[PDB]
């Protein structure tokens, strides 16, 4: 009506858009500025997309202040295990995480505020859309924590050489 | 800037993003507010999605002032013929249209400013994302012109009852 929001912990929210099927296919509103603002999810200022073969893992990524990003993750085709880990030193849940299956069949989305490291595994070949808030892409602010922080369900992982080099949490430049 | 912009006339712009493929699949930046602002495409306030079976036509839609909408159309899966018709009564190209194929291979986008009627036919089963500017969804301001103006490639058209009723250019409430 047209969105159910569910707090999953730590400021992360599962968003569940309403899907309207008819003879043509279906339609949904994915995000709207007023409704999201009512939930204190600010406006999207950039959107990216990836296509990822089954077993791919991307992450775990974040940009540091002053270019911190919020993210709404959505999966129009396929299915992922999506993850957000608290990477804020002084948080009482620093290092805790939430996993959320996002897929084409649920159309659910994950909102991940600034201060979290994001990644996922592709459980099937998947298109992921990333609606990004706060700040745009800025290379010298990119950081990451190692994929190995998480025990991914598909063992036949496909990870870039770059992400394979991400540091452990204890050695990463994280949030205050 | 990782976009190329081709003017198709009347204010319509085809946008061609840079895609980065690798062993995982691919990645692209789809929209970036500071880059789009430079081409005078304002920021997104709502994003929708549809799935449309082969042969579907949706359109030709707009919202009237003062709930007018700009739209960037993108096709992450499939293939559409996208159409924008100038419905500004005082414009020198009143009633002229552009047609552009937008698809999952090219990853092209069409920027359709306020004052145009938008529609497409799905050439195969297709997911369309609509990035909407200026104003959110407003039912009392929704208007349309007949899809029957367009010689669609697939004769086996699948079309909603509502879109069947869309009026002629002469009888419709259009833009000044």
């Amino acid at each position: 009506m047209p969105f159910e929001f569910e707090n999953l912990g730590m400021g992360i929210i599962l968003i569940k858009p309403k899907v309207f099927p008819d003879k043509r296919g279906f339609f949904l509103e994915v995000f709207k500025s007023e409704d999201f603002t009512k939930m204190r999810i600010p406006n999207v200022i950039q959107t990216n997309m990836s296509f990822s073969r089954k077993g791919v893992v991307r992450g775990l990524h974040y940009q540091r202040t002053p270019k911190e990003q919020g993210k709404i993750i959505f999966v129009p085709k396929g299915r992922i295990l999506d993850v957000a880990v608290d990477v804020r030193k002084s948080s009482p849940t620093f290092g805790k995480y939430v996993k959320a299956e996002l897929n084409e069949e649920n159309h659910y989305m994950l909102w991940i505020p600034p201060g979290f490291a994001h990644g996922f595994q592709a459980l099937e070949d998947s298109i992921v859309i990333y609606f990004i808030t706060h700040n745009e892409y800025s290379p010298p602010h990119e950081r990451c924590i190692s994929y190995s922080y998480i025990d991914w369900p598909i063992k036949e992982v496909i990870i870039s050489d770059k992400d394979l080099q991400c540091p452990s949490l204890e050695k990463a430049e994280v949030f205050d």
